[PDB]
């Protein structure tokens, strides 16, 4: 239904198929709702890229029949909001730097320890200690990973910064190269030179969620054993990255069937 | 085929048509053709944002039928060398700041006014003063301006720096979109998605490109006589000179682009 509905529509802009509708309509229980909405929230949060492993996200059904987000226990929005308020909520939790990627620890303020360690120091702490957290590190293709533990549970992530207007602006791309109409193509092209290539498309997508959360990156976990295990996390590392590729791929091609549609 | 062609096709990359080629081929008269070279020339110069004002540029045919570029009076370059080679002997020679502007003043070494003047000032400076020069000062639409006066004719410079990279990058798009084979185009789009998009067009076959080394970066309109010492002429000659650079910074893009489009 309506909230439903529009709750799993966000939950796709971050390849999250929550199908929470599907459960509502099941007749499913408040409490099962409540931890189907929560667990679909967490993982989006993992691919959104915002930076905020320090918090705890969860979100809630009310009496109003409204979906309530949290982020630490505190009310932050509600869906029915609009998803631009969502992200005007985020915004003074986050702190980006000029690459677009966290400046915060996962594991809060603390030591980091340098992205560009050898193996064998990173196997170390893998095997050996108890929780560890590293910075960031250029990867293969122009990507960055970091690598932390808490608990029984080892955390890698993969990232891509790409903003939600980048995102719009390379679907702009290809709705632009794939047009049958040579005049509408090169007046969009003039109007693109003047306007950027999505400001020129346009001439709603406010109210869609692509406008403010895209896939930015792909978070792979281990837990037991495996996350005391060196070759389980460089498993993980290319899972990660795999993955990464495949739903911003994904995302870019179901955000351009939206730019024409 | 011919220096002439050659001296032609360098002279489009500013987007001067000298049609020297079909003047060194019509019935029109001894010399005129090396006058020809230096005025296609030096017109070339006030639209390839160098920044070289303050020397003096000439061509003329040699005595083995090439093309010599003179600086100063000073053998720079021959056409027969490839465009490339002109860019490394101008080189030198010139002096960029941070931006892609000339620190060299139009006028020599001596004082230059401020960029930032307030217009009752600079006015003054236009009706009364004789040579004067102005700093680098930003305009409408990120672009720059100065503007400086030799002897009866007022200079009017109006500039958007540009790498020929990125020029290129710019004529690769346009062309990529053009494309007509529309699976070809999403491969060269993927490409383009990945080994960059002038990479993955150039892919598909550059220091013989004449625009690999030159490019329009800037216009400068003149005034002469009785318009040079009147400040709304000035004014108008600020937009004219903003239009031009537009205009040919688009001809220079369309013609780069029909040029890429061989051997696809």
């Amino acid at each position: 239904d309506g909230i439903y509905a529009a709750f799993d529509t966000l939950m796709s802009t971050a390849g999250v198929d929550s199908q929470i509708a599907a459960l509502a309509a099941s007749e499913a229980d408040a409490g099962t709702l409540d931890a189907a909405l929560t667990q679909s929230l967490q993982e989006a949060q993992g691919r959104w890229g915002l930076g905020l492993h320090h918090l705890r996200h969860e979100a809630r059904l009310t009496d109003d029949g409204d979906i309530e987000i949290l982020t630490d226990g505190r009310p932050s929005a509600r869906v029915s909001e609009g998803f631009g308020a969502l992200a005007q909520a985020y915004a003074p939790m986050q702190a980006l730097d000029e690459r677009g990627l966290s400046q915060w620890a996962a594991l809060g303020e603390g030591y980091r320890a340098p992205g560009d360690l050898p193996l064998a120091q990173l196997k170390v702490l893998i095997e050996h200690a108890r929780d560890f957290e590293t910075d960031w590190s250029a990867g293969r293709g122009e990507t960055f990973q970091r690598v932390w533990r808490k608990g029984d549970t080892l955390f890698v992530e993969v990232a891509r910064p790409a903003s939600a207007e980048a995102a719009l602006s390379k679907a702009a791309w290809k709705v632009i190269a794939s047009i049958k109409d040579r005049a509408f193509q090169r007046e969009l092209m003039r109007r693109s030179e003047k306007d950027g290539m999505l400001g020129a498309l346009l001439g709603n997508l406010a109210q869609l969620p692509e406008a403010h959360f895209t896939v930015q990156a792909f978070v792979q976990t281990l837990s037991g054993a495996a996350a005391r295990n060196a070759e389980e996390y460089r498993a993980a590392l290319k899972t990660a990255a795999a993955a990464l590729e495949e739903y911003q791929g994904v995302t870019t091609r179901q955000l351009s069937e939206v730019l024409r549609h």
